[PDB]
């Protein structure tokens, strides 16, 4: 009915994502992936949680009963599953994991032969079966049965891979890497150290349990500390999937997503690569991300939230990188979805060749000061109107003259109303918030 | 209801022996072994179907999804199940095969702590449960889930207790193996020739869909031309999973399992280990094996069919050592079920320390005849009394005094009894059953 949402799959493991469920998953999927031919060939990856064992068992169990001969690959990113089940020219690929979420939660999600989630169309069809009520699906006996090679050394050739695109090697850096405790804990640190970087580790120790764990591009503050202590160059921080990234400067400072996106799209401007000079990016990015990116000619392209909007646009326009401010970029030139490591090398790359530190790369871009207050009130559903407060705001919006940007939205958990304000300085945002917040409580209380 | 028979639970894999059920099994039954602590300890083992793996998946995500702590053993005999989940002090033992069966069948097999078949009372509920409609055990989740490390060292554990029971490398003998394309295959190979024995293989190449075709105990005859061919002094085959063992000697010919069973005994107790020289064994061995016995003052013990009773009573009384003719021998010194390999340990220590080949030592029991005749008749039950019948047969068990033996039973497949005869020569037996065959058709027809 609706198992499959925005990042496939999820629930907490075993008790709403029971392995029996991981069986129907497999089973029914990889019917739909078998219109093709008769041996359908998926692989299958996982992150470190616990669960991720009883999941890949019971997948590999559908899978194999419908005739699929099945790659296990061990742990590794969703990016190096992606680009593997590419390079590999496989019927589809699967990661079991959720990335950032707390160690209890897991997830099922599918990657067609192509390196893209599934067409609408097939998760479509995967959840008509999955609500019959009865398991019509062929069951094939003997020698037609599923087969099933291993294939743990898929690893290094991602990571072969992620090396090439390395402009030269690193020496003279030094890193901290914070892996999440998750898929990209022995990735991570093989690359980087095999690329001549002086590595220093952290959040790379996986039992399964500790995924996610005040570590992580979510929870970087372990990492902040980290880079003081160990005086590096920088952190890295990416999250239990390998598919987010958060870097953290000699400073102790974060770098989020749209000042990974700025330094890198940059530097690329600077060799080409850059196509047609523009970006993709989501509604979320902060204004003066704007700013510094017309600053530097680069032109730019908005989406909505989530990373199938920003892949759609890159799609149609061939544009050559797109990002997330969660730290989720996306290089098409290289790979299919977003790629922590990818991210982290083409940063590396900027580094290297500019020889700048990453402190200063990242204070070109300017972000602005966000403001929010929320306001209780009586009926927060009419403030789509209002003789006032429509009113104020657009005012406010043209008071700004593109040097801002506000919005105010009602909360669906709550029985109040939001009101937030980029401006150029924190003041700014006081004192436009504190007007329009005045003309709702004017109303509601 | 009814899934554990005498062999544990069976099918043909997919079809009859679905990996759903495979995983209400795992399920269920690692319920019924978690009644001890939190967390226990199953491992589990298979041979080289290819169903295995789907099987292990399934049955491996059951066990998890109730706290048991799970440890994979890969490709091993179930002897070497055995005899590990005793020596490893773990909960239960699994073993996913379907011994000689063809390869479209597979099967589950429990193991206790104490390395024997589960007590009947388990299997009594895990059946009860595996058939209320409630999935209502525990549901574990983030942390207390399962956990599994594989261990697929265990198979060179197996082997280093069995390399210890050889009384002396096996310098000077050449022997062929056959070892059923099964578990078997690599364990093998490299015992005998790590023990200094000439080894000559075949059917030591697995596919996952060659198990047990036209190799193995049942299908000696490939293995009788090969001995010949490479000019062996013996060769042994085993069957699936390494719980049974038919030889072939230097002549080319078969060895039973009550020749082995003779050949084994008689050097044991020439070393004081036969315990009160006594054998157990089955009602379906050949009258000659306890003539040869009783020449060499072995004692004996007969039980039904199949080693559940075989076993039953060598426990009580202390008995050492206890056979089928099917080539299934126990020796209860070292192992808790048959075991292939030691068998073929204990014959090989033999030919070594008597200097014999193997054609001699299997001439000491001498097999008497057999003589089957099936007649077609009308009501084939109402043989069990009749007033010729029934008298015919006790006048030639009395005329055979000992020498002889007589069984006539109806068909269940058909309508038809058979008559058969063991006696001391082929003519005998030709008139005996002629007799009784000839006041059989005197009433039916």
């Amino acid at each position: 009915g609706k198992y499959f949402g925005t990042d496939g799959v999820r629930g907490v493991a075993n008790s709403e994502l029971t392995p029996e469920l991981a069986f129907k998953v497999g089973r029914f999927g990889g019917y739909v992936l078998t219109k093709d031919k008769q041996r359908p060939k998926v692989l299958i990856g996982r992150d470190t949680r616990i669960s991720g064992h009883m999941l890949e068992g019971a997948l590999v169990a559908g899978l194999l009963s419908i005739g699929a001969e099945v790659m296990r690959l061990g742990v590794i990113s969703t990016p190096g599953v992606s680009y593997l089940t590419k390079a590999m020219d496989a019927e589809a690929g699967v990661m079991i994991s959720a990335s950032h979420n707390p160690v209890q939660d897991n997830g099922i999600k599918f990657f067609g032969g192509d390196g893209f989630k599934l067409s609408d169309e097939q998760e479509a069809e995967i959840e008509r079966l999955m609500d019959e009520p009865e398991d019509k699906l062929p069951r094939p006996v003997g020698a037609d049965l599923g087969l099933v090679n291993d294939y743990f050394e898929g690893g290094q050739k991602y990571l072969q891979f992620l090396k090439q695109t390395a402009d030269e090697d690193f020496t003279g850096i030094h890193v901290a890497l914070d892996c999440a405790n998750g898929a990209t804990s022995s990735l991570a640190t093989h690359l980087f150290a095999d690329l001549d970087a002086d590595v220093s580790t952290m959040g790379t120790s996986p039992n399964g349990l500790n995924i996610n764990d005040g570590v992580g591009s979510t929870h970087p503050e372990a990492l902040s500390a980290f880079v003081k202590e160990k005086n590096a160059d920088l952190g890295l921080a990416f999250d239990g999937d390998g598919d987010r990234l958060i870097a953290v400067d000699e400073k102790g400072n974060i770098v989020d997503g749209d000042q990974i996106m700025y330094i890198c799209s940059k530097h690329l401007k600077s060799e080409g690569r850059l196509k047609d000079d523009t970006v993709v990016s989501t509604v979320m990015s902060n204004l003066g991300f704007y700013k510094a990116l017309e600053k530097e000619g680069i032109k730019s392209v908005q989406t909505a939230v989530g990373d199938r909007y920003v892949v759609e646009a890159m799609k149609k326009d061939g544009y050559n990188v797109g990002g997330e401010q969660s730290g989720h970029l996306i290089f098409l030139d290289y790979n299919t979805t977003g790629d922590g490591l990818l991210s982290a090398i083409m940063l590396m790359n900027t580094l290297k060749a500019t020889g700048k530190p990453l402190s200063e790369l990242a204070a070109e871009m300017q972000k602005f000061p966000q403001l929010l207050v929320n306001v209780r009130v009586t009926d927060k559903y009419k403030v789509e109107e209002n003789e006032k407060v429509k009113a104020v705001i657009s005012e406010v919006e043209k008071e700004m003259n593109g040097d801002g940007r506000i919005l105010v939205r009602p909360s669906g958990t709550e029985p109040l109303v939001r009101v937030m304000a980029e401006a150029k300085t924190k003041e700014l945002c006081d004192e436009y918030v504190n007007r329009i917040v005045e003309v709702v409580r004017s109303e509601m209380g």
